[PDB]
C-alpha cells in the first residue's frame, strides 16, 4: 500500500517521541527506588499515569492505519508492538489504584525490618545484608528457623489484601488486552504458542539430574544436622540451603562436597585481603566486556550509578537493578554491592543488562529491549560462568594453590550445579503459581498452600514451620512483590548454555574431543570472536522474532537444553554412581507443613 511511506514517517516520529516521555517515567522511578519516600512515590506514579493517557491515544492511533495490509514485515512489527498497551489499557482510576498497590507491596518489601535473635532490643536488622548474612553463614538451625519466620511474617502475610487486589487489576488489564489472563499477556513476549510446552519437555530432560542432587544434598545434610533435623524420606527443610527462598544452594556447598577434603572455589576471603572495593568489582566487569572487544562504560554510568549502599538514614530498594533512560549512554545501575565472589558474579550480571542497553540503542524505541525475556538475563551471567571458572580465577589472582585433579573437578561441577540445575524447578513455579492465580485456577481460600504444593511438587523442599492460610509467603520473593515475570530466568538458565557453548568453541576454548579443553573451564575473557556474536545478537535489540536473534549467535533456532546437560554430563556419571555406593535415597513424601 503506498500509504507505507506515511507511516514509516508517522513511526518515526511516534518512537523518539515514546523515548523522550519513557525516559522521564524513567527518572520519576529511579529517584523513588533510590529514596522510598511518600512525596517521590506520588510523583513516581504521577507521571507513569500520564505516559499511561499518552499510550491510550498511540494504541487509538494505529486504526488509521492499514498496517495489517502492508507489505513491509518491519512496519508491520514495529506497529503490531504499539497496539500492545498492557496496564495502560486500564480506566484511568484502575490504573491509578493499580500503582498505588504496586508501590505498596514494593515499599513493604523495601521496608522490612527484624530484630535480633540474641537481642531484642536491636530491631534494624535488614534483609540485605543483615538477614542474607545469617541465612548463608548459620549453621544454627533454630537460627536460622526464626530469621525465616520472621522475614516471611513480614515480607509475605502483610501484604495478602494488597496481591488480592494486583490480581483482580492485572486480570482486567490483560481481558482487555484480549488476553485470557495476564498469564497470556507475560507469555506473549516470547512470540511461540508452543512455549509453555517447550519448557515442560526440556524441564523433563533435567529433572532427574535434580532429583540426584537433591537426594545426595538431603544424604550430606543428614549427617550435618541428624535425622531430628532431616529426614531421609522427606522434602528438604528449606532454611538449612543457604538462602531465604532455596533457589541457589551454593552457600553450604563447604557441607555437601563431593570431596571435603580437595579444594573448594570460595574467593571472598581472597578479595578481603586484596583490599576489592565495588568500584574495583565494576571496573573489573567493564574490563572483562571491552576484553572480548565490546562496548566500554560511559561517563554518565560511573557518575550516575549507586553501588553501594547509602549510609544515610534513608529507606530504598536494595534488590540490584539495571537502567536504561533511553538517550544515548545514560545508562545506570543500582547496587548494595558487597566484597564476595557471589557478587562479583552478580556485578556481571547486572553489567549484561546494560551491554545489551548500550547494543541496540541506535534502534528505534520499541525495538530496544531483548529479543525475549531470558536473552535480557542470559547475557551477563554467559561472562559469569568464565569468571567463576578455576582457570579464570587463576588469572586475576583470587585462586591460589590451586590443583585440577579429578576430585577437584567433580566439586567444582557439583558447585556449579547447586547453582544452575536446582534454580530450574525453583523459576518455573514462580511463574506456574502466579499462573494459575491469573487463570483463576485456585479459590482464594487455598492461594497459600498452593503455593507450598509447588514448592514441594517441584523442588522437594517445604518451610522451617508449619504454614496455614492464614499465612501469606509468596510476597518474600522480590519477583513477586514487585509484580516481575519470572519465566525469564529458567529460560535465561537453558539459553546461557547454548551462548556459553557457542562462545567458548568460537574462542577454541572448547572441544568435546580435546581433555584440555572441557567446557566447564572455559574463559571467554579477551575473545573477539565470541565477543562479535554477542555484538551480532544483542544489535538487534527486538527487531526480529528471537529465533533469529539465536541464529545471528550461532546459526541455531531453536530452544534446547542439549547444551547444560553436555556441560553436567560428567557429574550426572559420577553422581548416579556416588548415590548408588552410598544407597541415597532418591524423592520425597508429601508434606505437611502447609494446613488446609
Ligand atoms: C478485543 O475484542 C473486542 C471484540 O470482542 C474488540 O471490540 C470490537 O472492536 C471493533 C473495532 O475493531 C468494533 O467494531 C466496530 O463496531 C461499530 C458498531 O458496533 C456497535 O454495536 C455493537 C453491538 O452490535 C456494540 O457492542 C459496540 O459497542 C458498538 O456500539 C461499527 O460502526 C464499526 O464500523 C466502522 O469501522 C469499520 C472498520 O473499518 C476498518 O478499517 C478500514 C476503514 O478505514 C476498512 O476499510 C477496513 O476494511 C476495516 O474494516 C468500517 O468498516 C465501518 O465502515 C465503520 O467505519 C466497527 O465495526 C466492535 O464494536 C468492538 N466490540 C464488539 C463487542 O464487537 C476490541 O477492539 C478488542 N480489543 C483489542 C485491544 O484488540
Ligand atoms: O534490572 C533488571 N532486572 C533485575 C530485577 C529487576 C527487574 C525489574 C525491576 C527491578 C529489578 P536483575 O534480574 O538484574 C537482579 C538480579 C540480582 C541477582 C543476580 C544474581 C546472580 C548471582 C550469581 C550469578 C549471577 C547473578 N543474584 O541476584 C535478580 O533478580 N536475580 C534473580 C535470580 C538469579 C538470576 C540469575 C542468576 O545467575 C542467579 C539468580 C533473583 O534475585 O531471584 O532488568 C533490567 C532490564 C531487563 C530487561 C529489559 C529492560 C531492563
Ligand atoms: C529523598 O527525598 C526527600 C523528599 O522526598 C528529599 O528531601 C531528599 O533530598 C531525598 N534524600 C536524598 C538522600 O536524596
Ligand atoms: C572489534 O570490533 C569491530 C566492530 O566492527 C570490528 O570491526 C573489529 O574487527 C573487531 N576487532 C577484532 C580484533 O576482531
Ligand atoms: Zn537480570
Amino acid at each position: 500500500v503506498k500509504e507505507e511511506i506515511q507511516a514509516k514517517e508517522y513511526l518515526e516520529n511516534l518512537n523518539k517521541e515514546l523515548a523522550k516521555r519513557t525516559n522521564v517515567e524513567t527518572e520519576a522511578a529511579w529517584a523513588y527506588g533510590s529514596n522510598i519516600t511518600d512525596e517521590n512515590e506520588k510523583k513516581k506514579n504521577e507521571i507513569s499515569a500520564e505516559l499511561a493517557k499518552f499510550m491510550k491515544e498511540v494504541a487509538s492511533d494505529t486504526t488509521k492505519f492499514q498496517w495489517r495490509s502492508y507489505q513491509s514485515e518491519d512496519l508491520k512489527r514495529q506497529f503490531k508492538a504499539l497496539t500492545k498497551l498492557g496496564y495502560a489499557a486500564l480506566p484511568e482510576d484502575d490504573y491509578a489504584e493499580l500503582l498505588d498497590t504496586l508501590s505498596a507491596m514494593e515499599s513493604n518489601f523495601a521496608k522490612v525490618k527484624v530484630c535480633d535473635y540474641k537481642d531484642s532490643t536491636k530491631c534494624d536488622l535488614a534483609l540485605d545484608p543483615e538477614i542474607e548474612e545469617v541465612i548463608s553463614k548459620s549453621r544454627d538451625h533454630e537460627e536460622l528457623a526464626y530469621y525465616w519466620r520472621e522475614f516471611y511474617d513480614k515480607a509475605g502475610t502483610a501484604v495478602r489484601s494488597q496481591f488480592e487486589r494486583y490480581v483482580e487489576l492485572n486480570t482486567k488489564a490483560a481481558k482487555l488486552n484480549n488476553f485470557t489472563s495476564g498469564a497470556e499477556a507475560w507469555l506473549d513476549e516470547y512470540e511461540d504458542d508452543t512455549f509453555e510446552q517447550q519448557l515442560e519437555d526440556i524441564f523433563a530432560d533435567i529433572r532427574p539430574l535434580y532429583q540426584q542432587i537433591h537426594g545426595y544434598v538431603r544424604f550430606r545434610l543428614r549427617k550435618h544436622y541428624g535425622d531430628a533435623v532431616v529426614s531421609e524420606t522427606g522434602p528438604i527443610p528449606m532454611h538449612l540451603l543457604g538462602n531465604m527462598w532455596a533457589q541457589q544452594w551454593s552457600e553450604i556447598a563447604d557441607i555437601v562436597s563431593p570431596f571435603p577434603e580437595k579444594p573448594l572455589v570460595d574467593v571472598s576471603a581472597e578479595m578481603e585481603k586484596q583490599g576489592y572495593t565495588p568500584l574495583k568489582m565494576f571496573q573489573m566487569g567493564d574490563d572483562f566486556f571491552t576484553s572480548m572487544n565490546l562496548t566500554k562504560l560511559p561517563q554518565d554510568f560511573w557518575d550516575k550509578s549507586i553501588i553501594e549502599k547509602p549510609t544515610d538514614g534513608r529507606d530504598l530498594v536494595c534488590h540490584a537493578s539495571a537502567w536504561d533512560f533511553y538517550l544515548t549512554d545514560d545508562v545506570r545501575i543500582k547496587q548494595c554491592t558487597r566484597v564476595t565472589q557471589d557478587q562479583l558474579f552478580t556485578v556481571h550480571h547486572e553489567l549484561g543488562h546494560i551491554q545489551y542497553f548500550l547494543q541496540y540503542q541506535h534502534q528505534p524505541f520499541v525495538y530496544r529491549t531483548g529479543a525475549n525475556p531470558g536473552f535480557h538475563e542470559a547475557v551477563g551471567d554467559v561472562l559469569s560462568l568464565s569468571v567463576s571458572t578455576p582457570k579464570h580465577l587463576e588469572k586475576i589472582g583470587l585462586l591460589k594453590d590451586y590443583v585440577r585433579d579429578d576430585e577437584a573437578r567433580i566439586n567444582q561441577l557439583f558447585l556449579t550445579a547447586l547453582d544452575k540445575i536446582v534454580f530450574l524447578p525453583f523459576a518455573f513455579t514462580m511463574d506456574k503459581y502466579r499462573w494459575s492465580l491469573f487463570r483463576g485456577e485456585v479459590d482464594k481460600a487455598n492461594w497459600n498452600c498452593a503455593f507450598w504444593k509447588l514448592r514441594d511438587e517441584y523442588s522437594g523442599i517445604e518451610p522451617p514451620v508449619v504454614r496455614s492460610e492464614k499465612d501469606f509467603d509468596a510476597p518474600a520473593k522480590y519477583h513477586i512483590s514487585a509484580d516481575v515475570e519470572y519465566l525469564r530466568y529458567l529460560v535465561s538458565f537453558i539459553i546461557q548454555f547454548q551462548f556459553y557453548k557457542s562462545a567458548c568453541i568460537k574462542a577454541g576454548q572448547y572441544d568435546p574431543d580435546n581433555v584440555e579443553l572441557p567446557l566447564d573451564n572455559c574463559d571467554i575473557y579477551g575473545s573477539a570472536a565470541a565477543g562479535a556474536a554477542f555484538h551480532n545478537m544483542l544489535s538487534m535489540g527486538a527487531s526480529k522474532p528471537w529465533p533469529d536473534a539465536l541464529e545471528a549467535f550461532n546459526g541455531e533456532r531453536i530452544m534446547s537444553g542439549k547444551a547444560i546437560a553436555e556441560y553436567f554430563e560428567p557429574l550426572r556419571v559420577w553422581l548416579e554412581a556416588e548415590n548408588i555406593k552410598n544407597n541415597v535415597h532418591i524423592g520425597w513424601t508429601t508434606s505437611n507443613k502447609c494446613v488446609s
